[PDB]
């Protein structure tokens, strides 16, 4: 899993650059990478989506004189590679389950600027709960190669969509249902997933109302952004479980040459933290930890209006990132305890007592030296809560 | 979009007297400037449309002496500069943006002395439904440059000749689709103008019906009329979201140099009030609006008669306008209807609990929405000689309108 | 339009033979070679109806100990290939009516074997006229890309299915409006067949009636079939209005390399006079003109019983094959139905003379008409080595045909 991983940030990145720097796109600006990033998480899953050659929203202007237009690139030399990329045994089959990473966590932007709660409201439940239905809007083949990183609600709306949509119907179904059960490792929810799956959804409010206390095991992944990944100048230590994830994104903060776009200059703090919340898939952390872990405060969306539209984003600052402590990505579900409402309300109770998260513990910055968190005057902070 | 505005009142005005001034057209008669800008705008998009010569109905006289005649003028040196000024750089692009504002409410002044409904009719709707069918008779060029001044039914008769009966064509459409989005905010007019775009209008006269309860997006700007461009001498702070313009109109009306023709002067009144309704682009507005802002009742259509011929519109007096308030042009929708937590933590806390305890249908429910609905606009007005916010407190003369 | 023939045939040799070798299928059995080429041409036009990997049925034994299995085959490297060149500018546009005439031409033995008429079926006419049925069941994308050689009862069909139940709809309605009159050559047949455009079905067998007296213009181009093409070792020469095409195929079957399945070893004639049809789209041709042609009589479909099902079909022979002579493809219809001074000149001249002195009625008419045409064809036949002009002078088998 994390034997190759290494390399294939390497020429992730060499095709980043080579698109952009082929038509003159500035890759300091995290605008123009994510849009570029966009065509590039095109070519890897949906190769028949993007247009070998069209126009896209970026930044064109030398040394900060940079004013939004449409730009033409040349996609074709990028849409050959992709395409090659997926059985190459160089891989060893770890490209679909490397893709769905990366697919997700390039989009929680989108989805932080622009506050949606797709699944949710199509499974009719209280929409402050779209955080747990992480992977939405990923390829179904990414979904199928990672479901674990996609969300229950994903999953269980897909399942809803599959009783909502042929013995194949099964197989999808089962990978669906199965990987809903791994999640959610609750003896009573895993239960009551499974009235889902024939497609009764009186107890989905129930669910909805279980997704507060017991918490799904949501596996986690360190990977960067296209604004980052691009100005990722070193990739021999890249792996996925330890502290290089956040040493190296530093170095890319501390070079301080990537840019970020908003409505004004007010996001700078704001967008500085969508990193934090993109790369680490801290979106859903308190930001006590978020303040604790990254010696800062960080910034609700409540404390910004509506995201301007992005053919008048502008510029609006150089990229700054700290951090003092970190962790192993989460692994099990966070909260562990290692009439049916009644019993159910009954494993709820189980989780909602508990004091302690984590599969082992915190870790410091420069090392994995176990330092339990104590806590911060930010609790019950979060960026959409 | 407004660095370009203060030099653009500029040169627009130089070759708007020039026209007249060669041939002793006066610019203190409204008809005057109206026809010699309604040619000045011709050379601006439509080149190929206004003859290099031709005979037009001006008002020619000394001091008052003006008479329906016919003289003719020369608008070669003017078609130079405006097939130039298409693709001149000095505009930033904006040359365009800015035409569709000056074609829109030029013309709009002909369909207040000439009441006639062509998008409403040829989109078999209600005829009081004109007011969101702004922007006809524009210049497509211009229909794709500011799209979201040209009203929706103009783009959705845009949209039903497309179906009334080639990939460009998809791109016409695919804008003018696009701009009905935008300027109806309505969710169900959102999803309804798409089953327009198919071709379908059964729903059409429940779009008659929605535009009626759903009031959509319309953009504004404030440009001043041929008249007043020929008589003002300012535009150093000519910006499209102040009181400049209002400031501009009130000094032009405190000159009191400019004239208006009409069948008889019974229409000094409605003429006045046209220079309000036409610059602010306030045809379908609230009288009572119009009252408390400007200081002064506003004449309906139906207390005159038909229009006289533009061959017969003689002088009746002079050109007036006062205002006490004024507003920022809308930019958003007017009418806008923008209890739990759920704690995901470990770190408890004081739990806190806030409560105690078909398609038409959901056009009706959105209709019954904006229904319910007592608060309209975006942000505020704004008083004479500042940006002072003063909201409405209403007036006698609500609910009535020009052609209401 | 023949330019790109050679290297085009050249190519789909390749992936015909790189397919079958990839997995040891022997390209020696004729069931072999059609499968696989019925999957190569399922990834080149509608690239998302076949699989990746899957299986199918195969005759796997070397040197005739072949027993039919399902054999998985690797199409991705065939597939890459197939949409690759889908919009290469190597092809001048004419990939798209390349791949419409190969899917025609093999989509016809498994038609042969299995009796059916669906077109004419399900347009409620004679069965025995699907005659003028060629090109159903072919992509949408090739139908408008060869639409002349999609027979006029395909096209009335997909006009039928177009009244059974947005301008793309008019769009392919008038495309096959247009090439129904193309077709079909009568002017009371393009009357009707414009009755059938609004709408009016009481001629549909009235349609059938002048198909059947009355026949249709019927485009055609010599493509051979997968078996030959992966038998075909020349492509130097390789054109669609030549006896190239004639040579070619004859050297195949003079190779004798290339053995035909069936349910029972009778079927060996029948299956070289269906590759006879398949290769010169001679399914309706006359069982006379064919017997003199290519100087072996043609067994009818009535001679055998249900052909027996693809699973249990067995090597039956080698295929065989003689001609003496050719001819172009027919590019109009077969049937065509194709003395006084006017004086502009004020002075006198003497004279001079050569000569001393219901809608359904105009259709029948115009059949009759057809009726007195005893010949067929164009131009002429062509006599085997050369473009020598000869003529079918009459055959035991005339007036007869392979389902007649």
């Amino acid at each position: 899993t994390e034997s190759q991983i290494p390399k294939m940030y390497e020429m992730i990145r060499d095709q980043m650059r080579t698109l952009a720097s082929t038509h003159k796109i500035p890759l300091n600006i995290d605008h123009n990478c994510e849009v570029i990033g966009s065509i590039i998480m095109a070519a890897c899953t949906n190769n028949r989506d993007l247009r070998p050659v069209d126009k896209y929203w970026f930044l064109m202007g030398p040394a900060g004189a940079e004013v939004m237009t449409e730009v033409e690139i040349d996609i074709q030399p990028q849409l050959q590679w992709a395409k090659g990329a997926v059985h190459d045994p160089k891989y060893k089959g770890q490209w679909y389950p490397f893709l769905a990473l990366l697919q997700i966590s390039n989009k929680t932007k989108d989805t932080i600027l622009w506050q949606k709660y797709p699944v949710t409201q199509e499974l009719e439940i209280s929409n402050s709960l779209e955080i747990y239905a992480n992977g939405h809007g990923i390829k179904d083949r990414l979904k199928n190669s990672r479901p674990r990183s996609v969300g229950p609600l994903v999953h269980l709306l897909h399942l809803k969509r599959l009783q909502e949509n042929s013995p194949a119907v099964n197989g999808i179904r089962k990978s669906i249902v199965g990987h809903l059960k791994r999640q959610c490792i609750g003896e009573t929810q895993k239960a009551m997933i499974n009235q889902f799956e024939m497609g009764r959804w009186e107890s989905l409010s129930t669910f909805a109302a279980s997704l507060l206390a017991i918490k799904p095991r949501i596996e986690n992944h360190f990977v960067l952004t296209y604004p980052l990944i691009a100005n990722c100048e070193d990739f021999a230590g890249a792996t996925l479980s330890d502290e290089w994830v956040f040493k190296a994104m530093e170095k890319i903060s501390n070079k301080k040459t990537l840019r970020v776009c908003g409505p004004d200059e007010k996001w700078i703090s704001f967008m500085n933290q969508i990193y934090i919340h993109s790369v680490f898939q801290t979106t859903g952390e308190d930001l006590g930890v978020l303040e604790w872990v990254f010696g800062g405060r960080f910034c609700q969306r409540k404390e910004f209006g509506r995201y301007c539209k992005k053919s008048q984003t502008k510029v609006i600052g150089l990229f700054t990132f700290q951090y003092e402590y970190w962790s192993k990505p989460l692994k099990s579900a966070p909260r562990s305890i290692e009439s049916f409402y009644d019993q159910v309300r009954e494993e709820c109770q189980k989780y909602m007592d508990l004091k302690v998260e984590g599969t082992t513990c915190f870790y410091r910055k420069g090392g994995h030296v176990e330092v339990e968190f104590p806590g911060s005057a930010h609790c019950n902070t979060y960026l959409f809560g």
